[PDB]
């Protein structure tokens, strides 16, 4: 599994805030739509924390959290949900849920997009090679939640740019997808280290081809984060100033300490 | 400039064919809405097949009210004519099959124009390539299919953002030199990619004709997937399309 450090369990912490924090909204759902996709979401990310965490997404448990949270009483004051919020989880043995920190901030959505993709990438890695099935499901849903990230914190721009180019993450699950396609057809996965070696074995005429970058998900996820703040010095029309600090691969393998 | 070829010229053709299609359903709005965004769509497609800027903007107001009521056959033989009347025979197309390469063509078309638009660019109009590189991700974030295929459009708009992504580089290449670093040109994908992980902007590396690569990927990526879409194996006669190939079917250097 996924090695255990700092920034990983700002993660998982910043992924539980995110999750509570949009099951609140489900209170305010004047509309019928919104509630039905608000409830799709909440269910698949206490799905993937329960995963990793009771190794069973607990279908029925969350699906009760979940009844709660839309017939909560929408008329709280911040704390008014959390309080029941802890008082609803620990009836139903969920209480690793809960978010240690509930300062919200765009880290709490970065971390968010991180900690699903060192997800994905972990599900591939300790993939048996018979229960493709499983594996390939929980894909379709990741893109279902890459596709539909909510703010909840409110910056338009933000949500404008990242509707037009959130389909470069969701490109590279659908690149796993077919490796694992690939595979169940008799052609195993072959994992590359480098991203340039993955490009290289793409451009090939045949389909009986099979590389994978090991940790796709992480690099793709963390190439994206700092495209978004490259950007973002052209939406403020300024030079990328001096203090301005870009990710590298290596170092951030460091410290996730990724292999 | 863009070196001339036949699967070049059959994409100039497609894309006129694919601007043709777009203003015959002008006439068919039924939303101020749909049809502010089909025809900046339209003025956009023109443009960057063109200026005559104001011989387009009437053929568009032409388009907009042109009768609900006709045939296919009938617009057409219609638009036939107010282009000739309006000194543009040069944005009629020559076939009318329409089909998924029409747009396959588009999508290519518009590539070739960004990479060519960027190469030749000059140290002084940037702020107009700029401005240009702007309007194409709205070309891309609003591609009418006109034919139907529901999962077509479905797979496009989850997976779009690989093709406006990539754009996007560009538009911080470009940045990196109106403010003191030439782009440099690069030779293969790989390079553009190692260039990017640097924690200090010191780089500025970009494949040349990097959006003919992308597109080609992007176009490659969706043929790959429509088999999983099937429940099936891709039969023994597909053929994915390679960079080497590709450019030697368009004469890139
Ligand atoms: C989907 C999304 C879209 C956004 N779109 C925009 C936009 O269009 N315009 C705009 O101005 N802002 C946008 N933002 C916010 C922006 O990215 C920053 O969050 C904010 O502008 C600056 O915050 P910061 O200086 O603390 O850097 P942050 O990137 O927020 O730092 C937060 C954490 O991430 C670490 N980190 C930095 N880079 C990486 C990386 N590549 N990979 C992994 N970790 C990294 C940092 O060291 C730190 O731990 C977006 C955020 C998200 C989540
Ligand atoms: C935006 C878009 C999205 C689509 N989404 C789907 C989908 O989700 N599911 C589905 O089943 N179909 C989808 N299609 C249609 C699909 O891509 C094929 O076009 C269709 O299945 C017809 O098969 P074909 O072999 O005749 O088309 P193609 O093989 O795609 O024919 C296009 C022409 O251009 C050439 N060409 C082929 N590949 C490339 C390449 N990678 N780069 C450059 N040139 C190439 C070929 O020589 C051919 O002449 C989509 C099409 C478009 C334009």
């Amino acid at each position: 599994m996924i090695p255990l450090t700092p920034l990983f369990s700002r993660y998982k912490d910043s992924y539980l805030l995110y999750s509570f924090r949009l099951i609140d909204l489900l209170r305010a759902s004047k509309s019928t739509h919104l509630t039905k996709l608000l409830s799709s979401q909440a269910t698949y990310l206490y799905h993937f924390a329960c995963l990793m965490k009771y190794k069973d997404i607990q279908k029925y448990e969350v699906q009760q959290l979940i009844e709660w949270a839309i017939n909560a009483s929408p008329d709280m004051d911040l704390q008014q949900f959390r309080i029941e919020f802890m008082d609803k989880t620990t009836e139903l043995n969920l209480r690793s849920c809960q978010p240690k920190s509930f300062t919200y901030t765009f880290t709490t959505i970065w971390d968010t997009m991180h900690f699903l993709s060192l997800i994905i990438d972990d599900m591939v890695y300790t993939r048996d090679k018979s229960s493709l099935d499983f594996v390939m499901q929980q894909l379709k849903t990741m893109k279902v939640l890459f596709y539909n990230v909510f703010f909840i914190l409110q910056c338009a721009m933000c949500r404008d740019h990242y509707m037009n180019v959130k389909g470069f993450i969701i490109y590279h699950i659908e690149l796993i997808e077919i490796a694992l396609d690939k595979e169940k057809y008799g052609t195993d996965i072959t994992f590359v280290d480098s991203y340039q070696q993955e490009t290289a074995g793409a451009d090939v005429a045949v389909v009986s081809n099979n590389m994978l970058m090991k940790n796709l998900m992480a690099y793709v996820s963390m190439t994206f984060h700092n495209h978004i703040n490259d950007y973002k010095w052209i939406q403020r029309n300024k030079k990328p100033p001096a203090h301005y600090e870009r990710m590298t691969w290596g170092e951030y393998k460091k410290l996730l300490n990724l292999q």
